[PDB]
């Protein structure tokens, strides 16, 4: 045998990965996390899964032809989780996605039915992976998976409000002239219609812009900020509208917090977990705070001092979820 | 204003200067893009399309992941305007192949659209290198040249980079080793009449061929040619499970675009004009391996071919000198 | 010859796109070196000290490791022609501190390197932008300004950006939070008169201050004073324990580089003129937040300093305009 | 505490790391390695150890100031070895060095002796980690920390000749134009005096240089490519004559090593294995070939097939090692 010629070999070694990463759904979102993980070095096996087996094979072929470039030895894919075994990081992007001017509420009943097939076959196979959501509505789809797989909750993540913080950081700068990097501020809340701008905590270099403007955010604002969340707000649905879907920027949003889950970072992201206790919430709700991430999840909250008119669009925030929530069955 | 409130201005225009267009939004030049950024390869990214509104929505999902990269301008227009002053474009626009159609069937489509395209995209960049990725590959890249009057060192075709990249993934499984180490080329024609470099395929400078002299044969016991039969089909196979391919061009894209915007002078098997060498006498272009840089092509590695290896290149050369006698300009 | 028979060379090409020059080849140089290296920023390195066997040595020593880079060529010399056509020049020679000796101890010794170094580097590179490393940095960027004769955006410092990585470092450790969550601002001399900036001390936009209002005073519980101070204290610290600093400076270093080199526009508190603001009527320079991208520092972040803040940072500037005004060059 | 005022924990902390790094020996070639290591953001930890305190004190913090610019979140060091505890890769760069005109051989007992002591600490607390030995004569010192550690030999690795061809690649380069990644060639056996280079495996895009020049590394040769590698022989003492000591080369080296070990890349690199039943090697011996490196380490060795004369000066290589080896006692 030509490989026995050339090659001693030493070790027969099933190779048991130690940086594994799955996601679940080859839709553009689910390529779009697959590529920007692949070109960010954050894992040595890479795991695809859906239900629809060519779509699935041709994505993992294409992926494993560009290996070359890559320094992601092995990527591999089937419809069956136990592909998925010992993953550290399970990414779930499946789901319906919402139409062009269509609420991202819309889809709750439809993707539950999904997630109660999807997540008990992740937790089958990787009892102790931390599970990251990203299918819509994702604040209540997080809370869903959270009470499916039995986990503890450090260890189920919601993709949140990551996304409409880099929005709102990327519009800030274009505004100002400065790198995203530098521009601060935070959207709490649903990831959709009633994500909530932290006026109060919106700066650069330390310098809050509501001390320059104490009108930054209001009606009253003579250079309307509000328009800039309401931008945020509006983001995908503009691009559903021109292009059909969205995909790199949830893509980059998602790779950016399995960095800080697989490097261990402690970041801190908008990221959906349960707030019980906080601003005077009392039920299981799931939305965005400033959350503390890592290698066991999400470990610690930051708690930000809201403004009576940020509180009060927080509460009716977690008042709109918990309105769907509390519907459910599952 | 806030702004002045908050930043004194202290400084009156500046050219970027490591500045890349794409032109075609499909998913090959979306692929291309993402790689490209996801890379720090450039200051400026410039996408170009035909049609506005999914032009506009790919430039503004790339802008709203800004936070997460180092390229701080992503603009995008049907005007080449908004090209000015490129380093490199890559070139990704064109009809593409269905399942059993040859790249060679989509020339008059793709040449008609080259005729719009090149002269519009040369017009604001005369620093840039011009890296033809749209098929027939070989083919467009001589089209390219042609139109664009540049001289040779300028005009890249994406070639077989992607084929020799393919190579080495299926000769790494073989072997269990990654694609890095395995070394292999397979040159001529970016489709059905590619030439493997048995000769050359190796690993650790250890020829394959010297261990089992009918590597690649019919008589090969393993079976080796079935590995660049499936470099041959792996479009085809890939556009029969999924549509399209995307992914492996772009990373192979933006392999090249490293190359070049980094000056590294890495070898590439790519398209060039081959005219002079293996007894070539006509303007032919096709996958040689080529010195990679700022400057393009700056030079060719004579591969030196066994006899049944040349006479293969010679003949990807006449397929390809066949379509080229297709042409009017 | 051998490259000959393997190579066809297509053309004779021009000079970098992306080129710095470090000056000084001590431990401070070579880390800047480095890490500019490992971040893939330049496409030619130049070197350039006065002891001949000492910058040959390090020269070879990274050239050795140019297969793990992606910068390809490395050079050095005694000579400024090696420098020709930098985009950024680093000035890391001189004098450094001994044990206990303050840095504003070093201005003489420096200032006269500076009259020889300065002169050659502009002769070079005319359009460059110049980042000052050396100490008393305010001071010796004055210095370099005003021999160069460059426009003051073009001549930076690295000022405080270290002493604010430190801070923000000791801060995470004491919260348990990532430095890059973590947020604040060590401004004015980089030295004993730095100005930790309280009001701006935040994560996730909460300002530490708003929580504890004694924050940063001596009546704060936490004595969070006790980190500017060790803030202060760190390069003395280190030059007791090791004899010298040099990665976290050229990590720092090549984090301004970034931004340069890349147009990043991000904001950094580094040495620039500061004439116009909190009261300064003087060509003094030192550390506020500076938008810094390919034309160096283009634009100024008005800090909205307390009374006792902005009285601190007034004090830096003096205790550095007091020496600066009576230099001879 | 303004901590708790800011920050309400959720998760008891018992934080292990996952990829973890050690270098003993915080020399300019530890630093360099450990410089490099985080530039390639390898490990969530990196651990230091030396004997001289306050020298190891100042090069942690040194590198902890750093951390703002680095995707390493923990960093840190002590004279015990239970700060290594839980480590993926250790790294040996500890011993005595040559002086100018002293052959690498020379310190063998001086680093036996060290190697005596350091090992058995260090397997003490990492008992999955892979052995990489940086310390010289490394060959030598590979098989001294295989035989003590009691680890299998796969696990034990020398950095070996993955500089000295490196150095050959870069000559290369420099005499063709061409980058050293697309240079190809090969310097086997020692580290050290007794290298050989493989004339007959030297090629770019797999054409050979020694089919286009027949005399290529002999005395005829026109062009004298001999003298490249007796240049890549000669670099380290022309560099230590130069700077006093090497650094920077050595230091990618092996982090390029420890980039194929932690990401289980399973690339081919020239470092320090047991050869004994290859080229007629009855004993022990330790040396470079190619290997398949990977997350159990050495796992494969390919066998080059080699010209007489460069099967000849292997052998002589590894008759040079064990000449030094049959004397150690341990
Ligand atoms: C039993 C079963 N098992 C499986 C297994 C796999 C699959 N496979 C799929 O379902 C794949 C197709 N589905 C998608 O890709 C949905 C993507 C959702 C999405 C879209 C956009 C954004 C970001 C966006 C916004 O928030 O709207 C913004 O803000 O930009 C976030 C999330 C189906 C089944 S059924
Ligand atoms: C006047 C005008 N100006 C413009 C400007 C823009 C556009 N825009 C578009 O045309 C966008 C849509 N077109 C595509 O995306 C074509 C991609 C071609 C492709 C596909 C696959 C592979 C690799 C593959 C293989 O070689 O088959 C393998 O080997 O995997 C290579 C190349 C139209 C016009 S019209
Ligand atoms: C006519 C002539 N031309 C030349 C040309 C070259 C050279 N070459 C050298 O002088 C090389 C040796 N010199 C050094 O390396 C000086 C390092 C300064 C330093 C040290 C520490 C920190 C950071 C530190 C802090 O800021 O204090 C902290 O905060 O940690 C910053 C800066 C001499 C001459 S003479
Ligand atoms: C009981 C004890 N425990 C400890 C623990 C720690 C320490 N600490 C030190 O010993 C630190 C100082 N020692 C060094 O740094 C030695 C570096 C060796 C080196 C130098 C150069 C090259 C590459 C080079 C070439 O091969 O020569 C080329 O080819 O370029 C390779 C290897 C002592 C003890 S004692």
């Amino acid at each position: 045998a030509l490989k026995d010629q050339l090659i001693v070999n030493l070790l027969k070694e099933e190779q048991v990965p130690q940086n594994k990463i799955t996601v679940v759904g080859v839709g553009a979102v689910g390529m779009a996390c697959a590529i920007s993980i692949l070109m960010k070095d954050l894992a040595d096996e890479l795991a695809l899964v859906d239900v629809i087996e060519d779509k699935l094979k041709g994505e993992m072929m294409d992926l494993q032809h560009g290996s070359l470039f890559l320094k992601t030895p092995k990527i591999v894919s089937s419809k069956d989780y136990s592909v998925t075994a010992n993953s550290k990081l399970v990414i779930i992007t499946a789901g319906a996605r919402q139409q062009e001017g269509e609420s991202r509420l819309n889809l709750v009943q439809r993707n539950v039915n999904i997630f109660k097939f999807i997540i008990p076959n992740v937790v089958k196979y990787s009892p102790q992976c931390k599970l990251l959501i990203v299918s819509n509505p994702v604040d209540i789809l997080t809370y869903v998976a959270w009470k499916i797989s039995g986990f503890p909750k450090n260890r189920v993540i919601g993709s949140g409000c990551n996304l409409d913080s880099a929005r709102f950081r990327y519009l800030m700068g274009e505004r100002l002239g400065v790198h995203p990097l530098s521009c601060h501020g935070w959207v709490l809340g649903e990831h959709g219609d009633s994500s909530v701008p932290v006026w109060s905590g919106v700066n650069v270099a330390g310098v809050s812009l509501k001390s320059l403007n104490p009108q930054l955010g209001t009606d009253a604002d003579k250079e309307q900020w509000k328009d800039v969340h309401k931008q945020v707000v509006d983001s995908a649905y503009e691009v559903i509208k021109l292009k059909g879907y969205t995909s790199w920027a949830i893509g980059l949003s998602v790779a950016d917090l399995a960095e800080s889950i697989m490097k261990n970072l402690r970041r801190v992201h908008p990221i959906s977990t349960m707030i019980k206790g906080l601003y005077g919430i009392k039920e299981d709700v799931f939305l965005s705070v400033p959350c503390i991430l890592g290698q066991n999840g999400i470990s610690d909250v930051v708690k930000v001092t809201l403004t009576p008119d940020e509180e009060a669009r927080l509460k009716k925030s977690a008042d709109t979820l918990w309105g769907i929530q509390k519907e459910l069955q599952f």
